[PDB]
């Protein structure tokens, strides 16, 4: 089974297979209500190559280190 997978279409609103300042504040804000000056500092960390992009491996790379929130966002997301 891959949650990732499901979850990844809502962090990729552009559903162009990476996720963005756009996409990914859509989420931090949905669940957390947050801006995109904390979502470029998340996904910068989270990019494993850097491309102004997260890309749906690099996606688990991090997540994985936060299981208390996968299963958080698997939960609405
Ligand atoms: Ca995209
Ligand atoms: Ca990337």
């Amino acid at each position: 089974a891959d949650d990732m997978e499901r979850i990844f279409k809502r962090f990729d609103t552009n559903g162009d297979g990476k996720i963005s300042l756009s996409e990914l504040t859509d989420a931090l804000r949905t669940l957390g209500s947050t801006s995109a000056d904390e979502v470029q500092r998340m996904m910068a960390e989270i990019d494993t190559d850097g491309d102004g992009f997260i890309d749906f491996n690099e996606f688990i790379s991090f997540c994985n280190a936060n299981p208390g929130l996968m299963k958080d966002v698997a939960k609405v997301f």
